[PDB]
DNA sequence: TGGCCTGCAACGCGGGCATCCCGATGCCGCCGGAAGCGAGAAGAATCATAAGCCGTAG
């Protein structure tokens, strides 16, 4: 089972990346200005 | 408190007029010296290209 599938993967792919390296590793908060690992490690 | 400005009367010589000599000057012919325009060459400068570090991630 080989099933077509469209180039727009890549796109999806790169979206989802960019969103969770945004959101959940780079940009801290502005409640308390932490790092998810600082929380972590706290 | 001391010196500049000015009225006044007496001494002084320069301005005004006449004139012949002199030196600048316009003109003409002749000789020369920057010039300046374009063109070629040199130096000065700002735009465009390849990471490096910052800290996590694989």
């Amino acid at each position: 089972i080989t099933p077509v599938n469209i180039e727009e993967e890549l796109k999806s792919s790169y979206l989802d990346y960019a969103m969770s390296v945004i959101v959940g590793r780079a940009l801290p908060d502005v409640r308390d200005g932490l790092k998810p690992v600082h929380r972590r490690v706290l």
